[PDB]
């Protein structure tokens, strides 16, 4: 059937503990600001979080980011990932810091830590990510495809146990960074601000005038004339009238929009873990901002 997963605490760690690593997380973004054309590390650590926990299939507990199974080859080549050794870089001298955290909770840890840091929601983050070997890293080819319709997004969601709500609302993490056309075949940012967390992914969706173009590695994408993109999929949540309607509250309800992509990026992460019922409540951590740091 499917694995079992357990959270296990950090021997004799607790809050102050993972603060600490939050802040020196939030500290070097802080201080690496010209990765990218200064966009900074941000959004690379939130999809280096999400394509970490975004490998796990719900019918086995296979992949997820419990066993922080990217540190192994096969994983961190996959063709999917192009681009995410960035983010791990970055994480190297915050792990060589804190030796203790385990991978899983670290790679997880940096994604939260991103998102608050860019002005996001507060995400609740639960520690005790334990690794797994080298003969648990999944497979390649469980990350989703950009080429594709709303029927595909919906079907790929459903192994990660994500409905529309939680799927749109997920989506719109693409506010943050860009693609690169070295990586993934697509090129361009989303919008104007990617490295602050709001809602202008759907903003940008509803309000901008798309073209459908094809770019210079001869794949689609919808391209505005402000210099704006869209994935295939991400236009997806325009062409299908369920997801639309969750696109438009999204863009007229920025705390709506907080609250639920918190619920679901937290349910992303921990997904595949069984928490004892007597673990730590998940951490709040405070940011480098409301520390003072
Ligand atoms: C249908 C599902 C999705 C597809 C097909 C997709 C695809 C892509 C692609 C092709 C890129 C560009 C990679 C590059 O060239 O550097 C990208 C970037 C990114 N993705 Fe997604 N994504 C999906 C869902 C998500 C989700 C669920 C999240 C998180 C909640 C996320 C967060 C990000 C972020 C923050 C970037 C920017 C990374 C950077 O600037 O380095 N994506 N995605």
């Amino acid at each position: 059937t499917p694995l079992v997963h357990v959270a296990s605490v950090e021997k004799g760690r607790s809050y102050e503990d993972f603060q600490k690593v939050y802040n020196a997380i939030a500290l070097k973004l802080r201080e690496d600001d010209e990765y990218d054309n200064y966009i900074g590390y941000g959004p690379v650590l939130v999809r280096l979080a999400w394509h970490t926990s975004g490998t796990w299939d719900k019918h086995d507990n296979t992949g997820g980011s419990y066993g922080g199974t990217y540190r192994f080859k096969k994983e961190f080549n996959d063709p999917w990932n192009a681009g995410l050794q960035n983010g791990f870089k970055f994480l190297e001298p915050i792990h060589k810091e804190f030796p203790w955290i385990s991978s899983g909770d670290l790679f997880s840890l940096g994604g939260v830590t991103a998102v608050q840091e860019m002005q996001g929601p507060k995400i609740p983050w639960r520690c005790g990510r334990v690794d797994t070997p080298e003969d648990t890293t999944p497979d390649n080819g469980r990350l989703p495809d950009a080429d594709k319709d709303a029927d595909y997004v919906r079907t790929f969601f459903q192994r990660l146990n994500m409905n529309d709500r939680e799927v749109v609302a997920l989506m719109g993490a693409h506010a943050l960074g860009k693609t690169h056309l070295k990586n993934s075949g697509y090129e361009g940012p989303w919008g104007a601000a990617n490295n602050v967390f709001t809602n202008e992914f759907y903003l940008n969706l509803l309000n901008e005038d798309w073209k459908l173009e094809k770019n210079d590695a001869n794949n689609e994408q919808w391209d505005s004339k402000s210099g704006y993109m869209m994935l295939p999929t991400d236009y997806s949540l325009i062409q299908d009238p369920k997801y639309l309607s969750i696109v438009k509250e999204y863009a007229n309800d920025q705390d709506k929009f907080f609250k639920d992509f918190s619920k679901a990026f937290e349910k992303l992460l921990e997904n595949g873990i069984t928490f004892p019922k007597d673990a730590p409540s998940p951490f709040i951590f405070k940011t480098l901002e409301e520390q003072g740091l």
